[PDB]
């Protein structure tokens, strides 16, 4: 029929919510932002339809940055900083370490049937990259060689800008990748990944120039994602949003910041959750939680794998241990549901997990099996103890 | 560097956990299957992991059809069945109304260099069908030209067999979409569509031949899924599972069946959600509700544009709404957060929405403006009041 079509990747990805989500603005569950007092850093909702697919343009970028300060950690060329710009609508990230290799990429060539060197795949290549073939322990968020694709795809212009200490290489990639420029490559000795943008705005339903309240949303939220980011990178990375550094560089100070509103001055449970083997024995998880009466329904934080996920069985594991606890406490002083008991918990768990699978491109969820935590984690005892003491004393009250 | 590629559409589907879910068995929370007691159907939870890309093959296809008999409503031939079959693992959907256009494809043909039909674009051609220029209103769940072709991508074999009318089309798609076979075409006045497959069952986690209990899990997920449907599809459609008649043709019937075990002979709540104005006026949304102790937590299920999502505004919508008038009724007892309230509350929620749009192509999560039901639906009062007189019932004797 007429209406029977075949579409490419790229006229797929500006009208498909599959890839990033929405590609207009709708009302995003938790969406939140960090907004500064004082001196004080605070975590506040943001009460105002938004586009998850222009969220994604940012998300996807960092997760780069942030695979690519996992890939150098334990190698003599590492990442120290990566730096985040949001200035007049135009958004950059930044990092060092080894940039992405500047050379002919030859299947592409052939293709193509001209010179096209790997930035440009990296870039402009679906289904390209450098985890098609991911091993189980890999913990890179990155898998499907498809997010800066994405971020490209929805950009009136953008600049990818890398250095591999030998040369420098320069190019500009326009019109939501309808235009690519042929690069501009000289010698530099240099070494750094850059990626600029102008995402557009306006098709996913934003005013031409941002309008005030735009700005300030989604400038409060790429600090906040850049925050959770700071919790997450090694120990010799520091992130800058705007060129300040990201003052979250644990757990607890994630906690702290999700919490100043609604208990401030409040104790924070701890835990560092290990495990017997490798590769679970490689990643420890962080973990920060406050319990209050304040609290009306139970939250958590996740970065896992440098990914701000929503849903996955790692927070299960962690109420149902809870909750056991509770039960057995409770009914002593008795002598109570899993969402009573976790009812009065805000959770923050930041780490990285080997052979996870994701449930879309978003990374919205993550999907495992449950026995993987019940067989090989063991949550310290002390934080289940002290976590169950609070929330026993909450219910008594009531 | 050696790591760097670029893959294909199908290998890149057999590796990706982003096109279907997990490509292995996972913890699957939530995951129901419908078992016969006596002659009464009853949803029970299916507590072993299972492979979610696995559970996408049979979903993908079902859509398909409960898409067609949505196009086919209001036209002269219609869908009147819907044929699903699981036997000996091998899986086949099959439903009347018009076949696929047996048709040369000149584009496609083009870029082959060999003769090429629609219905082997609709199976074979990724980022294909009727559907990449949806429209705003069109309320099928199919959208990407994806969802068929991941189903052949993970068969061991497969068979499409459609008839327009004019003649018969029986194509060989084998090997995960690796030998697609020239079609054989007849002379054929019936009219009709069959996909019948064979899972690479082993390669997703399963027993070679299917183990006893893995059959009898996966049998008794199909067996809802075709339930669900039942509730959804037009009056002049019959969903048959393994020749068996579905009888769920309500809402009230998948509400009952959801609850036989926890809240036998427990009263219906029942309300038909209107909207005052086009396109959202052509979809009255169908909703069953019981409110009873012995439920835990809230629970939803949703059968939305024919698609079993888990997550959505819709739900919050009708939450929101009960939760405000609950309040009001305690407090004037009295004279409670959103966790109260609808912690007693087990509701189906089927129908139509236009202009949503997905978090992937799995279609877990739907995203809409939360203003569109605020401006356009109202949920009767008496499905509110009696809803709100059961809720506080519960709360004061506690
Ligand atoms: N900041 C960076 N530094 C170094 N290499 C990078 C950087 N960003 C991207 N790359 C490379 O470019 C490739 C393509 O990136 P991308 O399209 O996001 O795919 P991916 O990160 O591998 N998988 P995904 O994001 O899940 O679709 C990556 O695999 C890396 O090899
Ligand atoms: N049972 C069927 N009867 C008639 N046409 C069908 C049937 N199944 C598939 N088709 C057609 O085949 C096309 C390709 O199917 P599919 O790949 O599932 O894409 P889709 O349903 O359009 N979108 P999606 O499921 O979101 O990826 C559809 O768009 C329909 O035109
Ligand atoms: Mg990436
Ligand atoms: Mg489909």
């Amino acid at each position: 029929m007429e209406a029977f079509e075949i579409s490419d990747f790229k006229e797929h990805a500006k009208k498909k919510s599959m890839w990033a989500g929405a590609l207009n603005k709708v009302t995003i569950s938790g969406l939140m932002g960090v907004f500064t007092e004082d001196e004080d850093l605070m975590a506040l909702p943001i009460h105002r339809d938004h586009c998850p697919a222009l969220l994604k343009i940012f998300d996807e970028i960092i997760v780069n940055a942030t695979d690519h300060e996992r890939a150098c950690h334990n190698k003599t060329k590492k990442v120290t900083y990566i730096k985040i710009s949001f200035d007049k609508g135009v958004f950059s990230c930044e990092n060092d370490g080894p940039g992405i290799p500047i050379a002919k990429h030859e299947q592409a060539s052939l293709i193509a049937k001209r010179d096209v060197y790997v930035p440009e795949v990296a870039s402009c290549h679906f289904l390209a990259g450098t985890n098609i073939n991911k091993a189980k322990d890999c913990i890179k968020g990155g898998t499907n060689g498809v997010g800066l694709k994405l971020a490209m795809v929805h950009s009136q212009w953008a600049i990818l800008t890398t250095a591999d200490g030998a040369q420098k290489y320069v190019q500009h990639i326009n019109q939501r990748l309808d235009i690519i420029e042929p690069p501009t490559i000289t010698p530099s000795r240099e070494m750094f990944t850059r990626i600029e943008l102008m995402p557009v705005y306006q098709e996913l339903g934003y005013a031409e120039p941002l309008s005030e309240t735009e700005q300030a949303d989604l400038s409060a939220w790429i600090y906040l994602r850049a925050c959770q980011c700071a919790a997450y990178v090694g120990k010799g990375t520091t992130i800058y949003y705007n060129d300040k550094p990201c003052r979250t560089g644990s757990v607890m100070a994630l906690a702290k910041m999700y919490t100043l509103l609604s208990a401030p001055n409040s104790t924070i449970h701890t835990a560092t959750i290990k495990a017997d083997a490798k590769p679970y024995s490689l990643h420890p998880l962080q973990v920060a939680a406050v319990v209050s009466p304040k609290f009306k329904k139970f939250e958590h934080v996740s970065v896992i794998n440098g990914v701000n996920c929503v849903k996955g069985e790692h927070v299960t594991f962690l109420k149902k241990t809870i909750n056991e606890m509770v039960v057995k406490k409770f009914q002593q002083t008795i002598k109570t549901t899993l969402r009573d008991s976790c009812s009065n918990i805000f959770i923050v768990i930041v780490g990285s997990i080997p052979g996870i699978e994701w449930t879309g491109q978003r990374k919205d969820e993550l999907s495992i099996a449950e026995n993987v935590f019940k067989t090989h984690y063991s949550i310290p005892s002390s934080f289940l103890t002290s976590m169950t003491k609070s929330i026993v004393d909450i219910l008594l009250q009531s």
